[PDB]
């Protein structure tokens, strides 16, 4: 399948795409403002993620640091990213359908549209100034708005036991982005698409 990753923001991002234990395609790439990067993801992938990283440095070989979303210091992510990271999430060709979501469960850093480029299903977006509003205790020095599980490590915020409810903080993300997951047991805002759809991830969409 095809993912076209478009930086519509006015600042450079370093896009990332991983499943957790391996890169997807090249695993990451600088995107200056306006730059598009199309990747290939295998049918049937489960639990894929696409995110932005901000304020990175990488040297000639590719090792470095980013202030949000860092994946073990690699330009080319083979693992997931340090919060706060807004997340595009997907598992493809499940049993005849792909399923797409955007998640604020690791926080928010960059506004995002995740829309299908082929018919049948609707996209999802979170574009609100979450970082401009972000509750004071959830702010990340380095940039972004952390989730409460990251800042406080409690069973309730982290839904450790498989039981939890919404919180003042989950609800701060759900007031600003009802279509994105705001905590682990949120009512799902997942989208079911035909198997083998293609997609566009747009950062800063409304930019």
């Amino acid at each position: 399948a095809t993912f076209e990753i478009v930086n519509r923001c006015s600042y450079t991002v370093w896009a990332a795409a991983s499943k957790g234990d391996a890169a997807l395609d090249a695993g990451g790439r600088q995107l200056n403002s306006g730059e598009s990067w199309t990747i290939n993801v295998e049918p049937g992938t489960k639990g894929g993620k696409i995110w932005a990283r901000t304020d990175c440095y990488f040297d000639d070989s590719g090792s470095g640091i980013c202030k949000t979303g860092d994946c073990g210091g690699l330009l080319r992510c083979k693992r997931f990213g340090r919060p706060p990271t807004t997340l595009a999430e997907f598992s493809l060709n499940q049993y005849g359908k792909d399923y797409i979501d955007i998640s604020n469960i690791k926080g928010f850093n960059v506004p995002m549209d995740f829309s299908p480029t082929t018919r049948g299903c609707r996209g999802v977006r979170c574009a609100a100034d979450i970082v401009g509003q972000c509750p004071a205790k959830l702010k990340a020095p380095g940039g972004g708005c952390n989730d409460a599980c990251t800042v406080f490590q409690t069973s309730e915020y982290c839904c450790t036991t498989g039981k939890c409810g919404p919180t003042e903080y989950s609800r701060f993300f759900k007031r600003l982005c009802p279509d994105a997951f705001s905590y682990v047991l949120d009512k799902p805002t997942t989208v079911t698409c035909p198997g083998s759809s293609n997609y566009r991830v747009t950062f800063c969409p409304t930019a």
